[PDB]
DNA sequence: AAAAGGCCTGCAGGCAAGTGCACAAACAATACTTAAATA
């Protein structure tokens, strides 16, 4: 650790050999440095937690390649897991609680998130999720806190994660004659959980 | 085998494309009125 503190350029340094598979847009790259570092928070004390960790978002198409990017990072992060928007319902990344009927206890079946949990989840397709399904993800901006009440089950499962998802605009490539936000069918209730978003 | 939690798809939630068109006012010159020139 030394030794690179010393090779010099670390920041640049990793902004550069993250993806480095992949020549150009240099600063999505720099974003994902960010966020795979994330390593903050506050805890308050006697008081509000605030989440510490990252949440950016992507637009464009396949011509980008964020796929590709996706399977990069969360190789490249340990714990990070790779998804798509609609590869896993509402209640499949969230997660499945089973009343043991045995001890009569709780066993949580591997939600996405909470397998997610000090990791990054990668997201695909994520404008396709159908937006019944964002409430959980929703949630998630909300960090580290799954709170689930059905089924005589009524308890949380914290999750500290850090949410990559990957959007396309809704008209194909894109709308030039139309706004942003527009080919972003997001509701700001989702870009402002959101911290960076790139389109491209 | 059916009744009770949960989740999937048929009905339509909806509205801009868009043409018809039924409102209006001068409209272009109607139809007729009234002063003048000639026996
Ligand atoms: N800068 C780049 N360097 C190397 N390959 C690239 C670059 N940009 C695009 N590509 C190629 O683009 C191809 C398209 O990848 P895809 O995964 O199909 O795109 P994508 O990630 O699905 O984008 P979306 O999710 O459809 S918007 C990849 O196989 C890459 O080889």
């Amino acid at each position: 650790v030394m030794e690179l503190i010393t090779s010099g350029d670390v920041y640049n340094r990793l902004a550069k050999s993250i993806a480095p598979e992949i020549y150009g847009n240099l600063d999505v790259k720099k974003a994902l440095l960010l966020l795979l570092v994330g390593g903050v928070d506050k805890r308050v004390g006697d008081g509000m937690k605030i989440r510490g960790d990252i949440n950016v978002c992507l637009m464009g198409d396949p011509g980008v390649a964020k796929s590709q990017l996706l399977k990069a990072i969360c190789k490249i992060s340990p714990r990070g897991v790779y998804t798509t928007g609609k590869g896993s319902s509402g209640v499949g990344l969230t997660a499945a609680v089973m009343k043991d009927p045995v001890t009569d206890e709780m066993i949580l079946e591997g939600g996405a998130l909470v397998l997610a949990d000090n990791g990054i989840c990668c997201i695909d397709e994520f404008d396709k999720m159908d937006e019944s399904d964002r409430t959980a993800i929703h949630e998630v901006m909300e960090q580290q806190t799954i709170s689930i009440s059905k089924a005589g089950i009524n308890t949380t499962l914290n999750a500290r994660t850090s949410i990559l998802a990957a959007a396309n605009p809704l008209y194909g490539r894109y709308n030039p004659r139309l706004s942003p936000l527009d080919n972003i069918n997001l509701p700001a209730a989702l870009l402002s959980r959101f911290d960076i978003l790139f389109l491209m």
